[PDB]
């Protein structure tokens, strides 16, 4: 079995045309042995995820915070221990529209 | 798009002869579009005794101090730590702690 400490895993500081104020940590990656991939995702006040759609679907856990989601006509507050499935193709995004910084888990099945 | 508190997922408590302590939320299930999500929360002293199975498993742990138990020894990790389970890999995970332990597991 492989034991891992989140927090050491180095972050990625995302700030491109489509995602601002957000750091991703790739827990299990692409290529890992796991049939899942796995990023813990840590979005900064006034962070924002672009409301986007891929043909694979998700599942996220909200381990702190409270996290904004955007969905395709609107959007929605959840905290911290609120789970979400996003079917394949459906359009998402993310907001931290709080002073603190929040977190996420986000599961992809490969 | 599907969202839920997983704390007010009803709770089983699992009782068996290498199951005590023991409380089951299934967060995502079979019947679920997604393609099985488990929050477990481990009373203190409670116990999830070595055991396999052929599926991989995935471990994040939420709250507390989990004692993992391996097929060579024991390691307790923390909050934030989390676990790959190989297929057919003995495991059991054990609460040491005073307060209840609580963690995710992911079933693909």
């Amino acid at each position: 079995m492989i034991l891992k400490r989140a927090a050491d895993v180095t972050p990625q500081k995302i700030s491109t045309d489509k995602v601002r104020g957000v750091r991703k940590r790739v827990l299990i990656g692409l290529k890992d042995a796991p049939n899942f991939v796995i990023r813990l995702f840590t979005v900064e006040p006034g962070g924002l995820i672009d409301r986007h759609s891929h043909p694979w679907e998700h599942e996220i856990f909200v381990l702190k915070g409270k996290l904004t989601v955007l969905k395709e006509q609107g959007e929605e507050t959840v905290e911290e221990g609120f789970f979400i499935f996003v079917e394949p193709n459906e359009i998402h995004g993310f907001r931290n529209d709080t002073d603190s910084e929040v977190e996420f888990l986000q599961l992809i099945p490969k």
